[PDB]
């Protein structure tokens, strides 16, 4: 939960999941306590992203945006401590992990973020 994270088959589903439809296979991976898996995954787009992310918890997602993958987290109201802090010094692997995601990533608690949905 803190640097050195590990790294699952899973963490790889993701991008072989926005590679293989380069279009929007919106695959929200959720690391867990020392370790790394997916939980969604099978296109929806910003309609499920939006309607999936539990706000109880944080959870990021993966977008091929053609260029880079910027991907956003959405810090849980019921107990950010845990991921607000494991995610942080997690958020190394999953970058280390994805394919040209740089730091254009965004990290913000707020009904807005998923208000518009793009």
């Amino acid at each position: 939960m803190a640097s050195g994270m590990g790294v699952d088959e899973n963490c790889v589903a993701r991008f072989n999941e926005l590679k293989i439809r380069k279009t929007v296979k919106w695959i929200v991976f959720k690391i867990e306590n020392t370790k790394i898996v997916v939980e969604k995954d099978g296109k929806g787009n910003a309609d499920e992203f939006r309607g999936a992310l539990p706000a109880n918890d944080c959870r990021f997602g993966v977008y091929d945006c053609g260029n880079k993958i910027q991907f956003v987290l959405w810090c849980p109201d019921n107990a950010p401590v845990k991921p607000r802090m494991t995610y942080a010094s997690s958020k190394d692997a999953l970058l280390k992990k994805l394919d040209g995601a740089t730091a254009v990533a965004l990290e913000a608690h707020e009904m807005g973020d998923l208000a518009p949905l793009a």
